[PDB]
């Protein structure tokens, strides 16, 4: 017997992943160790590495639910409440990296998200932090959504709250990417603000995703004005890959809202669908609900007027070797805004610059608190 | 230009090390992102591929020192306490990586690990966990001690706390894997001891590596029994690889100290020394500050007396593949050792079954919780 190991091949196909499956070192996000990465891969068959191709996500999706399970067993027999919870936030992961790049069963798709959003929901009330869960109603339409208080908070001790509102993008789950991201402003003693819109986190595969995402962050920041525990003079909005793009739109629409945006990795328009990389097209196709020839002219209905002024400061994170959100559609982006847009861009990174994400997540959150300052915090 | 990444013939090589280097999500311990390995090895010489090799090793070290260094920049520049701190962090756990195979320039390797120490120490101020830092004397030897209790610790609203003694192996350092293994039982509300014998932590380079360090865990145990703090009947030992062996030899000679004792893959006695894999002679030549012609006699004096008995419970965690340790003496002493050795063996794994170590580390402290609650806690 030899010891359970990745193949080489698979690592290297996997490459662009692998910074996107460990994510953030987090305290509470869940996340992946080494031996899951093992544990789902040593095994998977050979000769399957098209990253473009339908059967290489259905084994990914098989292989990766197996861990879940086996970290769902651990939870359930588990002696302690802090051995549940770990069991718990690693089986989350296992399920989510499952499913976040499947699009052929839409219900076995949806079941992976409901898998994961009890073991945050269950998480819950052993953690310690303050999470106010409630439906947020946007006429027809109930948005989940968590408002997260900072370790050790107590209203009567503190001053009313900063508060960060951070978006999903087309294939990331609220508490596994965004809670991890989450967790740079909740450690500086500001609250958080996530939520599943139209298409969102356990709303994938149920409604479209909402181009006018702005209309429900609206209604978040309504509800943060209304909370006495939050100062809505003190807002920031961030967004990751497309909810970058929302966070572009936010900007133009209700920046006046905002103290500061953050933009990781979105831009004012996509790479043309037909020649997308990988599994996009089929990623796209499941957020919008939409089959491939609807699609080119989603893309034109998003593209932004660039020229429509940017109300507020707005702080960009990307990678040169962007092959979603092309580098060139974002500097024109910066230049036009001026002096309210600040680009990081880095020059051999792909989407999102994941192998820069501990620091710009650093110098991202004490940009956050600088915006607060100059806004008299 | 295409993205950075690391060359599969590289991970290949080092699939041994990765679940060594990613080791366990902590919430204090240093760890690396994704991203940190990325920059360590991006640019990493082609041709370069022998773990038995010092040229290995050597361009290993330049290169995780260059990310080491970048993240001391970022600290130095840091415009927070929190960003300060997790820039510290990840300098420390990159040094750390620089260093642990690393055996060519002695002064080199004690500089990375006094880096490493200073980043622990400058942490501990902006921690939540009491840290309780002295040198222990044992006879001329003044050795580095940490006791630690659990986040939102108050003497006046705790019974004295259960504590885990937890020991390095021969290149482990104290704040990186045994403050990670250590969390799992601050998690559970129990106090930590972690500690420098002689060839240990800080001193490894400086004093060689004690055979008996059972003398050294008896001042330990003296300073607990002394501490109002601590409840000295609710005592636990845990050692890692070399540290394991320890954990048999406290077992042995102050085993009636201890409710229970964990051996995380640590052996009666070591395979032949000239014929150990990858860096091991090396690296054992190092912490007993002796030559090659000087280790097998050292490895013979090193082999336990498995007929003496132990005098409390062990719980040992095994790989059937371990190539340091071999099982077949792990189970010679299991069968001997009856009822007080319990063995969890893992059919397909190496040295300290890291594919598994989130699993077994929730199993292991839950059985810890166990045996303190069999003494009557
Ligand atoms: O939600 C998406 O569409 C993408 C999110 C994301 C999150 C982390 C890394 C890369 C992409
Ligand atoms: O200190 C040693 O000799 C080895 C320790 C260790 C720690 C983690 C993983 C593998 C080995
Ligand atoms: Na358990
Ligand atoms: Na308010
Ligand atoms: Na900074
Ligand atoms: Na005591």
């Amino acid at each position: 017997n030899k010891p359970n190991r990745i193949s080489p091949e698979l690592l290297a196909t996997c490459g662009y992943f692998m910074p996107r499956i460990f994510f953030l070192n987090s305290q509470y996000a869940p996340q992946v160790h080494w031996g899951d990465v093992v544990a789902a891969l040593s095994h998977f068959p050979a000769g399957n590495l098209d990253l473009s191709s339908e059967e290489f996500w259905y084994e990914w999706m098989i292989n990766w639910s197996k861990v879940g399970d086996s970290y769902i067993n651990i939870a359930n027999s588990a002696k302690s409440e802090v051995s549940h919870v770990r069991a718990l936030r690693s089986a989350a992961a296992c399920y989510h990296w499952a499913e976040f790049m499947y699009f052929s069963d839409r219900s076995r798709k949806i079941q992976l998200r409901e898998y994961i959003r009890s073991c945050f929901l269950s998480s819950i009330k052993y953690s310690d932090l303050l999470v106010d869960h409630q439906y947020i109603v946007v006429d027809k339409f109930h948005m989940p959504f968590f408002l997260i208080f900072p370790k050790g908070y107590k209203e009567e001790e503190n001053h009313p709250l900063p508060c960060v509102i951070l978006s999903n993008g087309l294939d990331s789950m609220t508490e596994i990417e965004i809670l991890s991201l989450a967790e740079f402003f909740l450690g500086k003693n500001m609250a958080v603000a996530i939520f599943d819109g139209p298409g969102q986190g356990i709303n994938l595969g149920k409604s479209p995703i909402a181009i006018d995402m702005e209309l429900y962050v609206s209604s978040i920041v309504k509800l943060l004005e209304d909370d006495a525990r939050i100062n809505s003079n003190l807002l920031c909005f961030l967004g990751i890959s497309f909810g970058g793009y929302f966070a572009l739109r936010v900007a133009q629409r209700i920046g006046d809202k905002f103290c500061c945006i953050v933009n990781l990795s979105g831009g004012p328009e996509i790479a043309e669908f037909d020649k997308l990389p990988r599994r996009l097209k089929e990623d796209f196709q499941f957020a919008f609900m939409q089959d491939n020839s609807h699609m080119q002219s989603i893309f034109d209905e998003i593209k932004l007027d660039i020229s429509l002024p940017c109300k507020t400061k707005v702080f960009t994170v990307h990678g040169e070797l962007d092959d979603i959100f092309q580098i060139d559609k974002v500097k024109k982006l910066d230049q036009l805004w001026g002096d309210n847009h600040q680009l990081l861009c880095y020059e051999s990174e792909a989407h999102v610059c994941l192998n820069k994400i501990n620091e710009y997540m650093i110098q991202v959150s004490d940009w956050v608190s600088e915006q607060f300052w100059l806004n008299g915090y």
